[PDB]
């Protein structure tokens, strides 16, 4: 069967397309992928089938991702479109902690404390959590249903309506507090992910780091 990283990158590609086009294409299957390894796998060219329930059609779809790390989120999605751009990455440091109360009080910074309904209606938040969890240890037999979102904060560069933060493909910094179900209790996680979007190409770069809650 298909490696989890390929399924996740296919879903990232559908995320980029759906957000830019206002569509609801869902992953049906992976047909094939080509990976370039300069020892490390650095590029994936994935051919996938998406389902479009609005027309009951299955659309062959191409996604291209360049990957720069195996141990944390660090990749760029360059192409994501029906089948038939220059390098873009993020070099600036990530915050190492959840935003403090003073970050909210700082009127030059725009932070959005999400409600459960907000992340339930916009599943790219769950996607970024799932990719973060995967990069903690890619050798595990991941069960994404063990993950439960507890709190989400998004930071933008501009003072915009909450709907824009959730629905438009713009630059965001996402903080996700989530529990991993263990019988042996739960494990407490925080993921921090910066999405940067190239203004003309709309290429999407994700840079992320994960931490455990004491």
């Amino acid at each position: 069967d298909c490696p989890l990283v390929v399924k996740l990158y296919a879903t990232v590609g559908l995320h980029r397309y759906n957000m830019l086009e206002g569509t609801n294409l869902y992953l049906h299957k992976i047909e094939k992928y080509v990976v370039v390894c300069t020892l490390m796998p650095v590029s994936y060219n994935i051919t996938l089938i998406a389902e479009d329930p609005a027309t009951s059609s299955f659309v062959v779809f191409e996604t291209n991702v360049d990957q720069r790390s195996l141990g944390q989120i660090d990749f760029t999605c360059y192409i994501s479109r029906p089948k038939g751009p220059n390098q873009f990455f993020d070099a600036k440091d990530l915050p190492d902690k959840w935003p403090s109360k003073e970050a909210f009080a700082d009127q030059s910074r725009f932070l959005y404390k999400m409600q459960k309904s907000d992340w339930e209606e916009h599943d790219w938040i769950r996607l970024y959590m799932e990719i973060s969890f995967f990069n903690r240890d890619r050798c595990l037999d991941h069960n994404m249903s063990d993950l439960k979102i507890l709190d989400v904060v998004v930071e933008t560069e501009e003072n915009v309506p909450r709907e824009t933060v959730l629905k438009s493909l713009r630059n965001v910094l996402v903080y996700i507090r989530y529990d991993q179900d263990l019988a042996d209790g739960v494990c407490k996680h925080i993921a921090i992910v910066r999405r940067t979007v190239e203004p003309t190409t709309h290429c999407v770069c994700l840079l992320g780091e994960s931490q455990l809650v004491p």
